[PDB]
């Protein structure tokens, strides 16, 4: 029993961390087999964040410009190039911890753990999920950047998140491990907002499921609604809308609890529109988001990595 | 900026985490250095689990009784011996991936991260907080036992848990790792019940300097209290009673932030009067109390 918020063991990804100083500029970076990927914004200092030309800036750094250190050892860099936002430096010794890995663009609503840095040096770890506005509501200071977001399954770890950036409202953005960031952002000092945010209706379902599995039926109702009116009132209320896709995502839940994703559903609506009424699921007083229906799975069942 | 509920990296366990089988029985191991240390109920029965005599067990049992396996390789026991709740296995290899450790008791309210393990294999880290009652509000299912609770000191991990049994209300009873259970809890299939549970007030208090360390304010007030009179007021809400120590402890908050720890009782006692009106406090809308005043520095300073 217990549900909790539980994030990937970090161990494969520990062995990765990395500090990259570049200058006055000192984050984290990642490094896999001979390479040390990390954010282009490591080669800007003044101006060079204001007007960033990112070709001009990296071909006036020479390979000793960037000092590496896998813990107390310096790696020496031969090579740098750049993919997107991210800087990619060549170095002479491969990463004997490095892990069976793959680089996965993740969508909004999924989920992801983050090793959180600060010189290379890994403080803490979390589960997150990409909002449907493309931020992350994150735990990051200064010098955080590099930090990365991973998933592992069975023995891969799929790394499909660094941070960047801070946005004005607290929450962060990034990109994938090819650099293309998430979201509508950029990384230059301009004003830069993240939109509304919505709720990832599936997820919410998924954690109402987690619920149902460990006892809490309160919320439970005789009634099922057709997947286009919960879509309306989903709107309504800043919801996402699910799709056919979260559905059949959902049944194996659906299955092991005999509540039809369309039952959970008026279960959902009707939360929305009487609130919780001083109760809580899953010792929370909000609808929680951040538990895809495969974390429900892999959680409820006990998957190991 | 931001807060979460933040794990310590979970690598320096990974590293240590052993399957233990002894007859029927699979649960995890701790392999540091040349022993393993588990929960001694790995030598117990079905006829053996109301009221077992753990010495007479252990004495019955060979060494080649226990299968310890450290992922693909089957690890030799040389040894066997209790202390307290726990076994230890002498085995004839040191793990190579032992970090600097020490094992720590813990008092409640005190938090800690959980690496949750099945058959040896980690599945996923959280964390938690040592209830008021002794007991852990844990996610932990059938072959989670042995399971630890720990908290990295720099290079240092201070282990402080470890997974035995699950209460009749899902929640977690363990010991340290010398087997001393935390609470009344014994390893018999004889009734036990976690007492009832209280809000960690200093906490609390805690998590509400976070939220202004972040911006969130709408919860402060003009008001201060005495300690005894927000005792008073804490109790009647199922609240840990607040002592000097704690508002010792919370002192460097109180400096960074300006706003007293009497102050932000009154803000506190206001909160379990009024509820939240719909407005969240770090997103969320209970009063969190899994965070001490420790993680707090640790976390936005
Ligand atoms: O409770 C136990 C064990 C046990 C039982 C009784 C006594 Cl007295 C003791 Cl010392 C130990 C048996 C193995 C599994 N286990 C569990 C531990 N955690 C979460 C569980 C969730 C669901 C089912 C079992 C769980």
């Amino acid at each position: 029993s217990g549900f909790r918020k539980m994030a990937f063991p970090s161990g494969k990804v520990e062995g990765c961390m990395v500090q990259v100083t570049c200058g006055t500029t000192t984050l984290n970076g990642l490094w896999l087999d001979d390479v040390v990927y990390c954010p282009r914004h490591v080669i800007c200092t003044s101006e060079d964040m204001l007007n960033p030309n990112y070709e001009d800036l990296l071909i006036r750094k020479s390979n000793h410009n960037f000092l590496v250190q896998a813990g107390n050892v310096q790696l020496r860099v031969i090579g740098h190039s750049m993919q997107n936002c991210v800087l990619k430096l060549k170095v002479d010794t491969a990463n004997p911890k490095t892990p069976k890995y793959k680089f996965v663009r993740i969508q909004p609503g999924q989920t992801f753990s983050v090793l959180a840095c600060y010189n290379g040096s890994p403080s803490g770890v979390y589960q997150c999920a990409m909002r449907p506005n493309f931020t992350i509501k994150g735990s990051f200071l200064n010098g955080s950047c590099g930090s990365v977001g991973f998933n592992i399954d069975y023995d891969c770890v799929s790394f499909c998140y660094m941070h960047h950036m801070e946005l004005p409202t607290g929450v962060h953005a990034g990109t994938d491990l090819e650099g293309n960031f998430y979201g509508p952002f950029v990384d230059r000092q301009t004003a830069q907002a993240a939109g509304t945010d919505t709720t990832i209706t599936v997820n919410v379902l998924a954690w109402l499921y987690a619920a149902v599995i460990n006892g809490d039926r309160w919320f439970l109702n005789r009634f099922t609604t057709t997947l286009n009116d919960f879509n309306l009132v989903a709107m309504k209320y800043n919801y996402e809308p699910l799709t056919q896709d979260h559905v059949d995502i959902l049944g194996p839940l659906s299955a092991q609890t005999g509540i039809a994703v369309l039952d959970m559903c008026a279960s959902l609506k009707e939360l929305l529109q009487n609130g919780m009424n001083g109760r809580t699921i899953l010792g929370s007083a909000l609808l929680e988001d951040e538990f895809t229906p495969f974390d429900v799975v892999r959680q409820c069942s006990g998957v190991t990595f």
